[PDB]
């Protein structure tokens, strides 16, 4: 029975690739605490865990940390694509369409109203109330809000003025914890906005926003939009079985109703784990993970085909 803890963003689906791992490996199972990509590298480079989640891979000195920890180097292997969804709850509105520029002028509190003129250009087939809006922020380190402010500070034109990294940059809005905390809350907090992860999005049924884009297209996420994006994302930089992507592409496409806001979700692991013991389990499991656990097509994206063939090498190699 393995433990691990890291990023929310893969809460949903570590669900079913620890269900599919206790069918595929009958008597072993997994524990996940889903505590955000912060707690879930400092517990892998703490000795607490034998993997940890997290949608940002490790800098240099928690590289170094983790070789410490492992006795080895310590691999980045992706195994899930997280669309990032803005979210948001205003009344008989379904319908909301929202740019680079203004999403960052909202989270970094320039933006305080719905019928914002910035907003209601963007609208133009119907008229926003004048009602206050609610941002709804992590308050706990994030990888969700890593990848989330790395797109505002590449597609809003200079708007966010804010840095990125795992603590939220706003200086606007409230707090709650983990995926589940901003979402559950937005459901609850009429006038509000945030940003989820798609499953979380779904399972509150929360309303979505479209993404008005670089390309001049105005997409929802789907399927076809996520991946068209995913696509331009290069396996390259890790050295490596250590998968460590670019999605630097995803933010500004120019190709048209491809959905710009994505992360990866990654496993952190040791290249050589010190026990035997562990370095089988975890293995197991992400070759269950890349594996049968692939399905997805509701609330995450599946891993593409050209990053497989190094990804079942990678996977292969642990330990």
């Amino acid at each position: 029975t393995l433990k691990a803890s890291g990023s929310t963003a893969q809460a949903n689906a570590m669900t079913r690739f620890v269900n599919v791992f206790e069918q595929a490996c009958p008597g072993q199972t997994l524990n996940y605490t889903a505590n955000g990509s912060g707690a879930g590298i400092s517990e892998f480079n703490g000795n607490q865990t034998d993997f940890g989640g997290s949608d940002v891979p490790l800098s240099k000195d928690e590289a170094a940390a983790a070789q410490r920890r492992c006795g080895s180097p310590a691999w980045n292997l992706p195994v899930v694509f997280g669309p990032i969804a803005v979210t948001y709850n205003l009344n008989s509105v379904s319908s909301l369409n929202l740019d680079g520029p203004t999403l960052a002028k909202i989270f970094n509190g320039s933006i305080t109203q719905w019928n914002n003129p910035a907003i209601q250009a963007l609208n133009r087939d119907f008229t926003l109330p004048g009602e206050r809006i609610h941002v709804v922020f992590r308050s706990d380190e994030s990888g969700t809000t890593d990848n989330f402010q790395r797109y505002l500070q590449a597609a809003s034109n200079g708007a966010w003025g804010k840095g990125a990294g795992k603590s939220f940059q706003g200086g606007v809005g409230e707090g709650a914890r983990g995926n589940d905390g901003t979402s559950a809350a937005a459901k609850n907090t009429p006038g509000s906005i945030t940003y989820n992860e798609w499953s979380f999005a779904q399972a509150q049924h929360l309303t979505m926003a479209n993404i008005v884009t670089s390309a001049g297209g105005d997409p929802v996420a789907i399927t076809i939009d996520s991946v068209g994006q995913t696509i331009a994302g290069a396996t390259i930089s890790g050295v490596g079985n250590d998968l460590v992507l670019d999605t630097d592409s995803f933010y500004r496409p120019k190709r048209p109703g491809s959905y710009p806001i994505v992360l990866a979700t990654y496993e952190i692991v040791c290249s050589k784990y010190p026990d035997s013991q562990v370095g089988t389990a975890v293995k197991a499991f992400l070759q269950s993970t890349i594996g049968a656990g692939q399905s997805g097509l509701g609330d995450n994206g599946y891993i593409p085909i050209p990053d497989e063939f190094k990804s079942r090498l990678s996977t292969a190699v642990n330990a």
